[PDB]
């Protein structure tokens, strides 16, 4: 809901901003927060669009955290590469893609996450050439 009208704060060791290109890169224990949303990583790049469009994080692994309802349903997300398409409300996890929602653990080569519809897709990384091949996904629902 309100994870987008709030300001984006970034904390790192270093940053470089190309206001001409509209691209910013942050390095060193990078933490970007937007309300309840959180992205971490070794290296984070923000790309700017006409009026605001994607936050790409890379780590071992990169981490996404978010809260959909005000209740205690915090969703964790892990991936070698994570892209947060903020205009699209889409978070794509590549290469060891994991998602922990309420005891339910999700694993795959590639996981796409709609933060609005709260829809989680899991499958293979078509044309991303993963370092950890995983042609089959795993799912666990904890009782």
């Amino acid at each position: 809901p309100s994870d987008r009208e709030q300001p984006i704060r970034v904390q790192a060791d270093s940053a470089e901003l190309d206001d001409k290109q509209g691209v910013a890169v942050y390095r060193g224990d990078v933490v970007v927060t937007q309300g309840s949303t959180k992205l971490t990583g070794n290296t984070v790049t923000l790309k700017q669009d006409k009026n605001g469009e994607v936050v790409t994080s890379v780590g071992k692994p990169a981490y996404y955290e978010q809260k959909p309802a005000p209740d205690k349903d915090v969703t964790k997300a892990y991936g070698l590469t994570i892209q947060y398409f903020v205009t699209q409300n889409r978070v794509v996890l590549i290469d060891q893609a994991k998602v922990i929602q309420e005891g339910n653990t999700f694993e795959g080569e590639k996981i796409v996450y709609d933060t609005q519809r709260q829809i989680v897709n899991a499958g293979r990384a078509t044309g991303s050439q993963v370092t950890s091949p995983r042609p089959r996904i795993d799912m666990v629902i904890q009782p």
